[PDB]
């Protein structure tokens, strides 16, 4: 039958499919082609995507997110035991030293391994596909990123089997991408293709080469706590300190509800700075029925963002350095990641690459899921 590509994302995940002999990005039901790689669990209920990470703060010990950074890994790890003191939701040792994360769930208490977590995430895209092109489908290629290692790669193809999936073939992120713009199709002799993935929690550079058509990983660095949420919360600190400096040192961060409001509204000042010089927060009785109301330039967001958006440069530097690269030498810089929109990164790495264009014909939070899916199309006839 017909074939999908899915990026499971750290924190959003994507579907392509292929309908008319071309790939088509799969919309959800709020209308956006990522969905949160979220799950809750309820006394009567599970959610997944928006819905789970919209109650979160109703439920937190309940809501599981970031099990793509314990798929396939052992609980002793040290990222693990550093990661989970950042989770709200409990992670315990299972035997042989699997980590399992422990919840309640329809009034009884639940242990699901992260591959479990991951092949929620992935049924959701399976069932959305289905809707969307009207037909059952099976097989599907599910992309990771360049570094994951054979334990990792096969727990994704176990959260696919247990989501009911017949997972082809595990492809690396970087690679999908640059199958999504052809480049592996794309003049003569040998290619090297930069791919500069900026999300909402994970950096990830790889530095590619193609020849006759076959891609090699030749360097692959990151940050795997840095990305959008970062932003985020640099803009609610300086809120916090505007709000203090307009009403005598009250601290907004005391109440619970004012944050989530405030965090849901940077966010979106954020977003809207991509494509505006200017963002409004108007929030009403958001502290102690005290009002709050900001205008946010854009020169201002990459004023508190600025350590961070020159920090993304150091990992192109140092795939380029470790492969004995010159930068001089890279024909596609491929921008991967839905914070690769904020203007100002975009233009540290096009002044970078000495005002080279980078590809960004694709939406940059779909192109892995886009190469998944022709590659999928390949594997399938
Ligand atoms: N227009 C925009 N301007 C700035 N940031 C954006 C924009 N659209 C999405 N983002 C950011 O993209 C991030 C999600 O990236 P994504 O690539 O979907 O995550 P993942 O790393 O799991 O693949 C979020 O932090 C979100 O705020």
């Amino acid at each position: 039958g017909p074939a999908i590509g899915i990026d499971l994302g750290t924190t959003y995940s994507c579907v392509g499919v292929w309908r008319n002999d071309t790939v088509d990005i799969v919309p959800n039901d709020q209308g956006n082609r990522t969905t949160p790689s979220y799950v809750a669990f309820t006394e009567t209920e599970r959610l997944i995507g928006d819905a789970a990470k919209n109650q979160v703060a109703r439920n937190p010990e309940n809501t599981v997110f970031d099990a793509k950074r314990l798929i396939g890994r052992k609980f002793d790890d040290q990222a693990v035991q550093s990661d989970m003191t950042h989770w709200p939701f409990k992670v315990v040792r299972g035997p042989k030293d699997k980590p399992i994360i422990s919840v309640n769930y329809l009034g009884e208490k639940k242990e699901f391994h992260a591959e479990e977590i991951s092949a929620m995430v992935l049924q959701k895209m399976k069932e959305i596909s289905e809707a969307y092109l009207g037909r059952q489908i099976k097989n599907a290629v599910v992309t990771v990123p360049a570094y994951f290692n054979d334990s990792q790669r096969q727990a994704t193809k176990d959260a696919g089997a247990i989501a009911g999936l017949n997972v082809m073939r595990i492809i690396n992120e970087p690679t999908a991408a640059a199958i999504a713009y052809g480049l592996d199709k794309k003049g003569t002799g040998e290619r090297n293709v930069l791919i500069f993935d900026l999300g909402g929690g994970t950096f990830d550079v790889s530095l590619l080469t193609i020849e006759d058509g076959i891609f090699e990983v030749k360097a692959t660095a990151g940050d795997t706590h840095l990305g959008g949420e970062d932003f985020d919360n640099r803009l609610v600190e300086f809120c916090v300190q505007d709000f203090k400096r307009k009403n005598r040192g009250m601290d907004l961060t005391t109440n619970a509800r004012a944050l989530r409001r405030l965090r849901t509204q940077c966010e979106r000042a954020k977003r809207t700075l991509s494509s505006s010089t200017q963002a409004t927060i108007e929030l009403d009785s958001l502290y102690e029925g005290i009002d709050y109301s900001v205008a946010i330039s854009r020169a201002r967001f990459e004023e508190l963002c600025a350590d961070y958006f020159r920090a993304t440069l150091a990992p192109v530097e140092k795939v380029l350095k470790d492969a004995g690269m010159d930068k001089r030498s890279v024909h596609d810089v491929v921008l991967v990641g839905g914070s690769t929109r904020i203007p100002k990164v975009q233009a540290l790495i096009q002044e970078f690459f000495n005002g080279k264009e980078p590809c960004k014909a694709i939406n940059p939070d779909e192109a892995v899921a886009y190469g998944a899916a022709v590659q999928a199309a390949i594997l399938n006839g």
